[PDB]
């Protein structure tokens, strides 16, 4: 059966501060690099960035909800965050619908966002403050 | 620090063939489900779809190579390639990389991937043959 991702690719329209942004601003683990592409670890996520001509940089209110969270600690997301905004890194969402959440774009305006927490712990929280209709299995 | 991916959002047209096409074709496990979305697990991947009247049906020529893929087994790529074509699932790309890959579209057209083969495994074929510009860090 499947069992997990594998990996994740992002087009991007430039690759060398795509690649400063997942590395430099984001502190993931560059590997590889080539003329059109870079390959990034993040714990056990292998993260790929492809170059892509197609790639529109794209603003948050032109895109859907499709997005891509990363796990960090109770302990350091506030500083994480404060960082991002104290860097200029835009933003799209504010309410926090889904627990301890900063959400935050990258260059292509890729929807990214720092949470706190598992599915477990998420679902725990939902069955005190559920989302209208919630049925659990 | 970010220590992996926490989870993946996908934004979906109509929910109920979105919850189909990953829990019963795909066979990932159901854990919850809203008004507005659902949440699912593969291995350790938490999957939200998440209901959005934003989200377009798109066609694989109209959107960039952004794609997600997922882990499969040597042994259980066949039969599971298969299923996806017994099931009308279209292909938006042939494989020509190292590792078995067979890239599928989604109800919505999302970009997906089942593919065999880690980051390690990757970055060894790459050493022995490198892309155009490989720089390995
Ligand atoms: O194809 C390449 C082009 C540029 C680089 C590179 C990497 C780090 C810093 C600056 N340039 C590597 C490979
Ligand atoms: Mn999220
Ligand atoms: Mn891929």
């Amino acid at each position: 059966m499947l069992s997990g991702l594998n990996h994740l690719t992002l087009a991007v329209s430039q690759l060398a501060p795509s690649v400063a942004f997942y590395q430099q601003l984001l502190g993931m683990t560059l590997h590889a690099r080539w003329d059109s592409g870079a390959y990034l670890s993040c714990g056990d996520l292998w993260l790929c960035l492809s170059l892509d001509p197609q790639r529109r940089v794209t603003p948050p209110e032109e895109s859907d909800y499709t997005h891509y969270a990363f796990s960090i600690s109770e302990a350091d997301f506030a500083s994480f965050a404060a960082r991002l905004e104290a860097a200029g890194v835009a933003v799209w969402k504010l309410n926090r619908s889904e627990g301890a959440s900063h959400y935050f774009l990258d260059p292509d305006g890729h929807k990214l966002e720092l949470h706190v927490g598992s599915l477990a712990q998420r679902l725990a929280a939902c069955r005190e403050q559920p989302y209208k209709g919630m049925v659990f299995f």
